[PDB]
């Protein structure tokens, strides 16, 4: 009784999270000798995963909010593990404003199953209302959270943001959402 | 409705490493031609070939799995930028095939990556399942990839080799495969 969700949050974890987050530590050292100590504490050492519930699809992280900044790409990784034979993989550290003042620094980037799970929306054979996709995508996030608890050192650098963007509203600030994530991580 | 895990793996394993590799595979191999004489002269040889065991097994390490197939060099690396990936960098391997001792055929190897993922979710105690469920999916996963690269023709840059453990060997399943395929 396994679904399309559950695949693709096992996938993303064992394709993805697993080749990214071990090195994830030594990659943020490097960056802050490098780039005098953006990524200061906690809440910069996580990597977050950004997860709009949305009718659309999301705005690139260089469009999406005057308040998220590109400041730079961490030091690059590179993969010669498993089935994956030398690729080299990268992140990308922004700065989060707040009523014009930098409020955070992070490394930030969307769940790429997203473009998928879209793409078996749109199929005209198996296709799904964007009330069965989100139903999916809700499922996808629980699942993948799931995972990441059973798991603390990967757990450790990582974190799921999810929300709802409303389709007609005045205001969505993803800033917010993400400085809402950073400082919720008090403890 | 019916989907399942299965599906979700087809599309994400197409939309994720596939639909990046495809495209840019010819002008890939040009250039290792033309860094190697002409190595992979023809159809059978300038294909990507995904490996797929059905018994899970290992899989067995491409480099380790058999004396006929040995790691020759990489394709010229890929470069990746498009879609919600950035700045990425693929790697594909070329294998000579051995037959009699003997170099039959070259080409493009690789193991398919969602193998790992069907393995692992069998594992986890919760709505973990046993190998002949995890057959089935490995299965299903396979056809429901096969539709998909069927509705792109835009396919003659890359095939399956599925096949189980002899109720046997690989260079003799990969060389069947490009042998079968004469136009
Ligand atoms: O993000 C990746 O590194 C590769 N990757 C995935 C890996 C696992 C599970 C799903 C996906 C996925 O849907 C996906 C979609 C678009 C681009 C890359 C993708
Ligand atoms: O093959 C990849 O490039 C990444 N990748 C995937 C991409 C898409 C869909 C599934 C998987 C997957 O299960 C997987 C499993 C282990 C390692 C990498 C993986």
């Amino acid at each position: 009784k396994l679904n399309v969700a559950h695949g693709l949050a096992w996938s993303y974890y064992i394709g993805y999270l697993r080749l990214i987050l071990p090195g994830l530590q030594a990659r943020i050292r490097m960056f802050n000798q490098l780039h005098n100590n953006m990524l200061s504490g906690a809440g910069s050492r996580r990597l977050y995963i950004l997860f709009p519930l949305d009718c659309g699809v999301p705005d690139n992280l260089s469009v999406v909010d005057p308040n998220i900044r590109f400041r730079d790409m961490l030091p690059q990784q590179n993969i010669d593990r498993a089935g994956i034979k030398n690729r080299v993989y990268s992140n990308s550290v922004y700065e989060i404003l707040e009523n014009g003042q930098p409020a955070g620094v992070c490394i930030l980037e969307y769940a790429t199953p997203l473009q998928t799970l879209f793409a078996m929306s749109q199929d005209a054979k198996a296709g799904f209302s964007r009330e069965d996709r989100l139903e999916q995508a809700k499922l996808f996030c629980r699942t993948l959270e799931e995972i990441l608890e059973d798991v603390p050192e990967s757990r450790n650098n990582c974190r799921l943001i999810v929300y709802q963007e409303p389709t007609d509203g005045n205001s969505f600030s993803l800033s917010q959402e993400v400085l809402r994530h950073i400082r919720q991580e008090e403890k």
